[PDB]
């Protein structure tokens, strides 16, 4: 029941890029990250630039998932994606993929935008490789 796995994923993504229009306007972000978020399920792309980690960062905050230090709340993350449809295993997954990648992408820039950017393609790949990854 992978097809069962990525409609999942495909819900929390829907979900999670709905502030979207409103982080487009509240930042003035290039229209990058407007296709960059299009395609951002197609294996084998890349992302243009850093401008759509600050809109993920966007979205995050919109909906009350980072602290002071725009760092992720894991224990919020897990509770979204249960109130959209995952059960308790899959959800504690999504969030233990995400920390893994944090850990495994160092900031050493202190640049939250590319640090986030960075984990998201971390998480993408991990998605991709579970066989999660919706169309």
């Amino acid at each position: 029941g992978s097809m069962a796995s990525q409609d999942v994923i495909k819900n929390l993504s829907m979900n999670f890029a709905k502030p979207l229009e409103d982080c487009k306007k509240e930042m003035d972000l290039p229209d990058s990250v407007t296709t960059d978020f299009y395609n951002f399920w197609k294996e084998g792309y890349e992302f243009t630039n850093r401008q759509t980690g600050c809109a993920i960062l966007c979205l995050s905050s919109k909906l009350e998932l980072l602290d002071q230090e725009l760092k992720l709340h894991h224990g919020k993350a897990q509770e979204f994606a249960k109130k959209h449809g995952a059960d308790d295993a899959m959800a504690k997954q999504l969030v233990d993929l995400i920390h893994g990648c944090a850990q495994s992408t160092p900031d050493v820039a202190d640049d939250p935008c590319m640090k986030t950017l960075n984990v998201a393609k971390c998480f993408k790949a991990k998605i991709h490789e579970l066989n999660w990854a919706p169309s």
